[PDB]
């Protein structure tokens, strides 16, 4: 099925679709104010994220850097990024039923949407502005709030013992945004949808 990626915001991001150990479609391309992009994530794909990569820099052959969302500078992303990033997750056909949701595990970048294309559901958002509102500890160099896993990298943050619990900085994401998972572990605010069934990936939504 088909995942529209649309940058909305004032400066162009790189977009990157990919999971464990391979890029979706072609894996991440270069996105100005505007312009939409269409993929192909091959049915069934099981741990499918769509993130965007802001002040990213390349060559010809393909090959620079991220301030955020950076995949070892391979502008069609096969790994995961670097942590601080608003993630799209998804699992598609599972079982007949489609699994989507917005995450603040891995920190924030980009307020985004991930509302589906069908008739299938309603969709998911995260658009406050978090990066700005940042408790002090989190608002990383580049730009955007870091996770308190990967700030900090305690088991309470980044869930090794499985019993883990909300914090001041999970509660500041869910806070914010009320539709995502603030920790690894948050009351499931995934949405099931139709399988077979396509998506919009708004960046920077409402404008
Ligand atoms: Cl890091």
């Amino acid at each position: 099925a088909t995942f529209e990626i649309v940058n909305r915001c004032s400066y162009t991001v790189w977009a990157a679709a990919s999971k464990g150990d391979a890029a979706l479609d072609a894996g991440g391309r270069q996105l100005n104010s505007g312009e939409s992009w269409t993929i192909n994530v091959e049915p069934g794909t099981n741990g499918g994220k769509i993130w965007a990569r802001t002040d990213c820099y390349f060559d010809d052959s393909g090959s620079g850097i991220c301030k955020t969302g950076d995949c070892g500078g391979l502008l069609r992303c096969k790994r995961f990024g670097r942590p601080p990033t608003t993630l799209a997750e998804f699992s598609l056909n599972q079982y007949g039923k489609d699994y989507i949701d917005i995450s603040n595990i891995k920190g924030f970048n980009v307020p985004m949407n991930f509302s589906p294309t069908t008739r299938g559901c309603r969709g998911v958002r995260c658009a406050a502005d978090i990066v700005g509102q940042c408790p002090a500890k989190l608002k990383a160099p580049g730009g955007g709030c870091n996770d308190a896993c990967t700030v900090f990298q305690t088991s309470e943050y980044c869930c090794t013992t499985g019993k883990c619990g909300p914090t001041e900085y999970s509660r500041f994401f869910k806070r914010l945004c009320p539709d995502a998972f603030s920790y690894v572990l948050d009351k499931p605010t995934t949405v099931t949808c139709p399988g077979s069934s396509n998506y919009r990936v708004t960046f920077c939504p409402t404008a």
